[PDB]
């Protein structure tokens, strides 16, 4: 008979039979960051068809920004890129009632943060690949493609530095985010359920520099063929009418996030 | 409010909020497949540290197999690659008794079948950049990376057609095989496990043409630096000695896979 | 005690490393798929990207996907192309043939593309090439770089080609003159230091094939989407596609005589 | 045929898609970070690789890793690379100059590839090249064909760059003479059409660097594992690292005169 069994004090994800390590309650994610973060106002009715019975919608707003993470230190060194895209909401829960951002869906060019996302904090991570930003002062963009098919384009032309009070007021602000995640794992064989709950990970960047400036999105729907597991995903998106972008700003600091800080909430 | 709800009679995969689609027990897998399938002797009591209690070890091997996929149906006829690693098991459950191969890893590159696997199955599926078949008959072979990092090459050196009586023998073998698994989804921000449980994947292929021949493999050791998130699992089948590779063999045909006919077992 | 090269070989940069000896019998030896297009645009337009000294037999465009695989010179690896050509009549001082004058290849793997530009001047550049995707009777590719979608192909199989047709189809593949211009830059000035046409001859050999119907999209780029071939693309994406005139699905393989290409003049 | 060159054009293949007019203030700009180590080796081995015309001043291999971005040419795009180099006198008929032979450049991206290659004879081949790796102090990159690792760098910084020592070190970077040599076969025969070698002034502004304990490690390669270059991988390998003589990692900018490159003899 086989010879492994998990540890009582310790942390794992699949394969656990390749051991995993013993909790701590200060265990860190650290890493420089960069972000363009972006705002657009759309149709409220048309949002609320993507956002969980349980949480209220607190504005006709769809959040997306591009973020990159170097010097990782859970990933001994490395490096990647994100697209977070997420709506502002109450949840108002049996136990919890606290307001933050409900995530929509991330895209992420590295699989290992994807499974760590989903498997430890119900964060709906899917692939794609995202350029890191090309850069024409004052000009920035990215692109992002599934399998040589672009889905999502961004640009931005900063127009000036945020200085003083309102640097602070950004600072202050970037610093403490409540991410809302839905951790769901299906039955085997069967339709439905075996693990479904809301989950909160409070997380914060401290913002060093800031730009203000004109962004701009676009979606490019996409077919089975060209996006087999996401094309509803980004059609659903590019069906939220962009009415006009209301916030960016580009941003460059580091983050320290206490990833055990995360907790289900009900 | 949140407009949202799941149905009934629907599956789901994280984002959930975008949809699923209807269960049906006769879903399936489609595909085209090549599989260059190895099987080597080792040592059992250091094999037996990678096997969960509850399973016992029927033989002192592991199995280790590229495969390619084409023309996959529920990609919308895509491709990918993976390794599959495994060792030959009996599940001596409480409810449930039943040989089958208990899966150490399986590295694809492409995150879909990933998250898919992992989610639904417990399989424990992890990126490494995976190359196509190089071929110069009648040497074929491999290399998996991560992130530029070689850390498995397998070589193939075919040496003769299978053909009647064998060819009907090795078909029956492929026919049918019981894939094992174990899901596995730890608590938020506390050690241990929210759920865990094994499962059952009864699956194999539809072999058309095989190939024997003269097989090898070779392992190379990781630093954190190299493979923060995997280093450790490379690490210790690294160390399982290679006494020697007793099966080789290169099967091309095609897969129809019962999906809903996985199975927690207990 | 230094590195001088061999009369008896032929080089590639870096020299110095070493080449291999001259064999008039070299081959390229590769199984191959190609799905072939070719669409009818307008003859003046076209002519814009013409050479003087050749003349445009037709208002016709070829683009055509390639895979090759188990490719000998790789040592058994693989990539993609997408060969973009116009039907073209050679008018020269000594040479006089009819061949595919080669607007732009794309290749997915850059050993293949600095050979053919330094050996043979085939204007071969990088992008992103998927392998096709295959829902049958339905086959896409997308073609893109660094992320930003430029070409897409797509074919639906209507039916096996055989007997005479796959016959004349085979005869079309197994012989075709590809015209090539190799030209390198002066250093630090306008203009070149070496500047001549070349044919390749090639093909494959079809052993097996589809008919059906083709269609191709062209999405044109901006500069900081693809900073060294935008003005490529919106240069082949400004012709416009009347109709599409030939779509077939081949297999087979290729056995070319490299040494076989020669400047013609 | 309606396409014809203009006058006072630079071109690259494909010609017939246009060019830009000739600029003698062209200039390449980007930010730039390099770990650039140095290496002592065997005089008589290193000599194999060197032409004749030059002469190799010392036993030295240098072998940097280099990262571009916001790269005016490219419209804000980004690449790596890595150069290795050894240090010569040419003893030209003409030319009289110290430089940095140019031995391979591995670049990630193939826009620049060409543009070496066929504008200045510096011998620019693919690999897939990481960025640095950090864990602070520690630094480091993978550089692999097709998965196949076949060198690593590793550097753990031991201090900041300063004063007197920062001026010598902006002052060794920031004129370079990189040297090369333009070779294109012949169509079909042995031997070449054109060969000659190239002088490309550029160097980086340095602002600001640190000093450290550097290594690397070439790993030997199997044609199907390198086809193109497992012979150039494995010549490097061959060449005893007897002392890293030299590491630092900087961080600044370049302002190249991309016109200023010339043919020496
Ligand atoms: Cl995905
Ligand atoms: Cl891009
Ligand atoms: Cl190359
Ligand atoms: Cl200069
Ligand atoms: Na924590
Ligand atoms: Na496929
Ligand atoms: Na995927
Ligand atoms: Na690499
Ligand atoms: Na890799
Ligand atoms: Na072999
Ligand atoms: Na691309
Ligand atoms: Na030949
Ligand atoms: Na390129
Ligand atoms: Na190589
Ligand atoms: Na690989
Ligand atoms: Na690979």
């Amino acid at each position: 008979q086989g010879m492994f069994r998990p540890q009582d004090d310790f942390t794992y994800l699949m394969p656990v039979h390749f051991g995993g390590g013993k909790f701590d309650p200060e265990t860190l994610v650290t890493q420089k960051a960069t972000a363009l973060s972006l705002s657009f106002e759309t149709e409220r009715d048309l949002l609320e068809n993507y956002i969980p019975e349980g949480f209220e919608l607190l504005a006709p707003e769809v959040q997306v920004a591009f973020n990159k993470f170097t010097e990782i230190n859970w990933l001994h060194g490395g490096q990647y890129n994100l697209i977070n895209v997420a709506a502002p909401v109450r949840f108002h829960g049996k136990k919890d009632e606290l307001d933050g951002a409900y995530t929509l869906v991330v895209w992420e060019n590295k699989t290992a943060p994807i499974l760590g996302g989903r498997e430890q904090t119900g964060i709906p991570k899917i692939y794609a690949d995202i350029e890191d930003l090309h850069i024409v002062r004052p000009h920035f963009a990215t692109t992002v493609s599934y399998e040589g098919n672009t889905f999502l384009n961004m640009d931005f032309e900063a127009t000036g530095s945020i200085t003083g009070r309102d640097l602070d007021a950004l600072k202050s602000q970037f610093l403490t985010m409540n991410t809302l995640g839905w951790r769901y794992i299906p039955k085997v064989g069967a339709p439905g359920a075996e693990l479904s709950q809301f989950v909160l990970y409070p997380q914060g960047m401290e913002v060093e520099t800031a730009e203000v400036g004109k962004g701009s999105l676009k979606w490019t729907e996409l077919t089975p063929m060209q996006s087999p597991a996401q094309y509803y995903i980004v059609n659903s998106l590019a069906s939220l009418p962009i009415k006009r972008v209301t916030q960016a700003v580009l941003v460059e600091g580091r983050a320290i996030l206490r990833a055990m800080g995360a907790r289900v909430i009900e």
